């Protein structure tokens, strides 16, 4: 560790111009009470300060006040580079302009007031962007030194001439300077972060590495995922972090239907960004502009594309240029343009996991003050499905909509704005609440009965999800497919919502009749795009409905549907377990004829999970009625158990029946929920299940329990 | 009458997003169909067209009342 | 308004308007009949439309807290 | 009918200003099922865009002009 890197410390010296140094750190770095010391920090700034022994200081870290660190865009805890400079000398001119806003109000001689006795016998060592502060007539005015004539910096000796002006412009280019983006302002891409970052930064921090390997860096970035990723926004901070220029080049806005324009403006971007320095080309959207050369008939793309590929490889095609491009669906792009020294290298940025999400609502949140009990686990865990764009503008509506009620009472700054109402403002829990109302509503409450399956699908879906690490060390892969069978209106439908609304998953529920297409290939087409869309956001829980009318044993049918019928099982059952990689995906079936289906989909692996779900008892009934009566008003007189007596094989479809009868009585008698309305309701009901198909699936249930033979408690 | 499906989700795209609205279904048994058995190209573009509709109009909750 | 723009003028035009109003003080702009200036991008086929809706793309997003 | 875009619609636009401007006339669309076809995976809407030219054309008609 070299001792001439030191931290930011708060400042006892209320000088401007001034910097302490504790004495230990002087022997160990040769300097004096009157050196003028030249300080870099972040942000590529710098500033020059005085340099004065401070016993407190401790040598490892200095002292300066809030001018100087807020010059070098430094925070106190932050390291900067100090280093003298006596090359700088005195003064010949120098270009203070006060800022508008700490001058609003009086008017006058600033130079004779302020700047005069500020600089006087003080030769203060000032920089060209160096933002002062002095004090006197009851304020403090706020200078910025626009230009100095001895180089960027000098020293205002008694000689030196000091030219005010009075209609300067300040802080508007300062702002921008921090307004830029940074390293920080990045959430979840972080090893695609730090790959892109250090395959950029290492030609540029030190070009000596690479003449020492004696190899070039690769020149190109080929970025695809969703659209709402951060890409642009991650080539914007690396093209920010680094002195590049970053120049964006659109996919549309460049074509033209004018032969030998749009390739005339390709022609101008890269001479446009090969002249002036090293910088970083961002061509937006190429997937618009490379047909792959086959399927279009337009001769301007082919030539737009023989423009790129002849601006990114030839003789001298690049001299230090690197270009990054942008996609939905890598693809439909040239495999001239996918080569090496185009676009040799491809990254993912797919949809971040809970974690990066959680970085990206902290770095979202950043500059207000929300409130102190807010707590970003429920705001991480039920925004699942959000790519990372949408974040922002929920954030947006939510500090709208805490502004927008809490406006109707107090006034709207028609008069005179106000002192206590800026006190004690930020957004609570119920603004994000009203923010992701503006995908199922479910919390292990609205399922009644059913404790063992419950409790069976609670451990083989949340296990995976919490404890990788542990199978990581126990060396094997969890379950994924659970099928379940038995009487319509029993409660499949709820069970995947009701397992799939605790894990921070999405939820993809498809049905089966609305897949199949008259055309050749659209239905496996369809099942391999809700397959893609399920394996492209981890976790994800499918639900496919009526496996017995997407399988139905394929066998032999000798027709055409038949043979839609074994593509479209051959399809499903490749993309179950076929040549993929099984990430994460939670297939879940629930049909109500299992003798249809056929042996290849129930084997281990796909489906291995055969849960019936049997209808309810009227102790299971009793729970059923006490979870559909959550939020209603009730009368103590109703007796649930009177009416749960006198079902005898209902089902929780004619229970919501009579729940929903009971509330069409209730808002007719209003036009809490009374004993006659229940009576009135109990008389017609539907018991639309019938008693052969009850005892099919006893038979089948029984069959399937005769089919386990031969085991015991099986001592070794 | 994928276009056939794609005409009845931004028809009801456009109901719902003005709400609340009327959509008068004129002549249901033309569209419906009574699904069954058809067992065609007719039968197919039927089945999916009355998957459309039930899969279209039962995701209404209490919000956006059409 | 819409086509009083034109005459490489239109963005001296858009840009002069621009530091015209952010000069003053904190104010209005109103841009009248907008469909001439945006003719939807995928319809058009000249360059001086997409040369001045591109500049009025990146002037409105060049407008910081001050 | 034509192969460029805009032009399959300003064909009718044309015909039936023409038909417009003569009032009154007859205008004898002959064989109907290629220009009023069946709608029913297509080949663009070109066909679709010349039912709708002609529906919007049609719809036009007020007691003036009597064509
Ligand atoms: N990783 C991230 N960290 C912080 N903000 C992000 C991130 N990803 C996306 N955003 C936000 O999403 C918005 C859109 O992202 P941007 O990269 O600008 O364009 P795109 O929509 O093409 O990704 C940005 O305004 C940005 O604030
Ligand atoms: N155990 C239960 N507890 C509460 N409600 C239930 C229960 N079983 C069924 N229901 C109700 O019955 C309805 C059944 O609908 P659905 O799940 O689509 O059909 P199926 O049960 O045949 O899969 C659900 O809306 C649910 O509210």
């Amino acid at each position: 560790k070299k001792d001439n890197m030191l931290l930011v410390d708060d400042a006892i010296n209320d000088d401007n111009s001034v910097i302490a140094i504790n004495s230990n750190t002087m022997d160990k770095l040769e300097l004096f009470r009157g050196d003028t010391v030249l300080v870099k920090g972040k942000k590529r700034k710098d500033t020059v300060l005085i340099v004065l022994i401070d016993d407190e200081l401790e040598d490892g870290a200095c002292r300066i006040n809030r001018v100087v660190r807020n010059n070098l865009r430094i925070r106190l805890g932050d390291l900067v580079t100090i280093h003298p400079c006596p090359d700088i000398k005195y003064a010949t001119r120098i270009s203070v302009l006060p800022i508008a806003d700490t001058i609003e109000g009086i008017t006058g001689n600033l130079f004779d007031v302020f700047l005069k006795p500020y600089f006087v016998e003080a030769y203060r060592p000032v920089r060209k962007g160096d933002h002062f502060v002095v004090r006197g007539g009851m304020r403090q005015v706020e200078f910025k030194v626009v230009d100095v004539e001895p180089e960027e910096y000098a020293v205002v000796a008694q000689d030196t001439i000091i030219h005010w002006e009075g209609e300067p412009i300040n802080r508007e280019d300062e702002e921008n300077n921090m307004n830029e983006v940074g390293y920080d302002d990045i959430g979840g891409c972080r090893k695609q972060m730090a790959q892109i970052r250090e395959m950029v930064e290492l030609p540029l921090r030190h070009p000596q590495l690479f003449k020492a390997i004696g190899i070039k860096p690769p020149r190109g970035v080929l970025m695809y995922g969703p659209p709402g990723t951060g890409k642009t926004l991650m080539a914007r901070a690396v093209a920010n972090e680094t002195g590049a220029f970053f120049f964006l080049i659109n996919g549309p806005e460049v074509m033209s239907k004018m032969a030998g324009e749009s390739e005339s403006n390709l022609r101008k971007a890269f001479e446009e960004a090969e002249k002036n320095a090293p910088a970083i080309i961002f061509i937006d959207e190429i997937d618009s502009i490379a047909p792959k050369r086959d399927k279009t008939n337009g001769e301007v793309e082919r030539r737009v594309v023989s423009q790129l590929l002849t601006l990114m490889d030839g003789m001298k095609a690049r001299s230090n240029v690197v270009v990054i491009a942008a996609t939905n669906r890598p693809n439909s792009i040239d495999p001239a343009l996918r080569r090496f020294g185009r676009f040799d290298r491809e990254v993912d940025i797919g949809i971040p996991d809970a974690t990066g999400r959680l970085e990206v609502l902290r770095i979202h949140t950043k500059n207000m003050k929300l409130a102190d009990d807010v707590d970003l686990e429920a705001l991480a865990a039920e925004t699942h499905g959000y790519v990372g764009a949408d974040i922002a503008s929920l954030c947006s509506e939510a500090a709208m909509q805490q502004i927008r009620e809490k406006m109707d009472l107090i006034d709207l700054d028609e008069d005179e704005i106000d002192a206590e109402v800026l006190d004690s403002l930020g957004v609570t829990m119920d603004n994000f609440r009203f923010a992701l109302g503006n995908s199922v509503n479910v919390t292990w409450d609205d399922v009644g009965g059913l404790d063992e399956i419950k409790e069976e699908l609670k451990e083989t879906v949340e296990y995976p999800v919490l404890h990788p690490d542990q199978y990581t060390k126990f060396g094997l892969s969890p379950s994924k497919g659970v099928l379940f069978y038995g009487p319509p209106g029993t409660g499949k439908t709820l069970l995947a919502k009701a397992v799939a609304t605790e894990v921070s998953a999405n939820f993809i529920s498809v049905k089966g009749p609305e897949l199949l297409s008259m055309w050749y290939g659209e239905s496996e087409s369809n099942i391999r795009d809700i397959f893609d869309k399920a394996r492209a956001a981890a976790p994800t829980v499918v639900f496919l409905d009526e496996l017995d009318s997407i399988a139905k044993a394929r066998g032999g049918s000798l027709g055409d549907a038949g043979g839609a019928s074994d593509r479209v099982v051959n399809q499903l059952l490749t993309e179950m377990d076929g040549m993929n990689a099984k990430k994460n995906v939670f297939v879940i079936g629930a049909t109500n004829r299992p003798d249809q289906i056929d042996p290849a989909i129930l084997r281990p692996g796909r489906l291995d999970q055969l849960i019936y779900v049997p209808l309810p008892d009227e102790n299971a009934r009793l729970s059923i009625l006490n979870a559909q009566l959550r939020k209603t008003p009730l009368e103590p007189g109703l007796e649930l158990t009177a009416i749960a007596k006198a079902t005898q094989g209902f089902s929780g479809a004619d229970l919501l029946y009579i729940v929903q009868r009971a509330a069409k009585y209730a808002i007719k008698d209003s036009i809490y929920i009374t004993k006659e309305h229940f009576a009135e309701a109990m008389k017609t009901a539907k018991r639309s299940v019938s008693d052969a198909e009850l005892r099919r699936y006893e038979a089948y249930s029984q069959q399937m329990k005769a089919s386990r033979g031969q085991f015991s408690n099986f001592n070794f």
